[PDB]
């Protein structure tokens, strides 16, 4: 670094604290963009979403958190309820948020620790893309799953061995059930 930069730092920090000390603080460029993002959203009745910390706080330390909850109404995964956790730093939009499956599911895309292989979180990623893009391409996955992105080597064979073999699989992994000797969540309820 240099020391210019280094003061600069400083008093950029001391702004900050002063910032979170009005009533009614500024909030940072990239909460500021997440709110218009929220405040934009179409969504399809298929999917509904939580907001589990809010952009609208001055607490840096806090990251606004959403929750997704994708229930297909067609396809494999249909009347499947799966939730993904989004979380934001405070570089949105030149980064999107860190996408968290919640739910063991069997899907090419998804590894067991939750990892969602979805191209416009990484190489398509673009600033000019938005929250409802990430949703829309969440609901996607379901609707038309891959099976070149295996991040779960499973489920991908299965999709390519024929639409009724991995229909079943889907099937009683949502219901709970093991394939190979991983167990799956039960997602299927109500």
């Amino acid at each position: 670094g240099s020391m210019l930069k280094l003061r600069q730092l400083q008093k950029k920090k001391q702004k900050e604290n002063e910032n979170s000390s009005s009533i009614q603080p500024n909030l940072s460029a990239a909460r500021i963009r997440l709110k218009r993002d929220l405040d934009s959203l179409d969504l399809p009745p298929t999917v509904t979403l939580n907001v589990i910390t809010s952009p609208d706080s001055a607490d840096r330390s806090q990251s606004p958190k959403l929750e997704v909850i994708v229930r297909p109404d067609e396809g494999y995964y249909n009347y499947g309820s799966i939730n993904f956790n989004l979380d934001f730093n405070e570089v949105y939009p030149i980064e999107p948020p860190k996408v968290v499956c919640l739910k063991k599911i069997f899907h090419p895309n998804i590894d067991l620790k939750g990892n969602v292989c979805l191209n416009i979180l990484r190489e398509d990623w673009s600033p000019a893309l938005d929250l409802q893009s990430i949703i829309t391409g969440l609901l996607f996955l379901f609707l038309e799953p891959n099976p070149n992105d295996p991040l779960n080597k499973d489920a991908a064979k299965l999709l390519c061995e024929g639409e009724k073999e991995f229909a079943e699989a889907v099937r009683l992994t949502m219901s709970g059930g093991s394939i190979e000797h991983v167990k799956y969540d039960n997602i299927v309820s109500p």
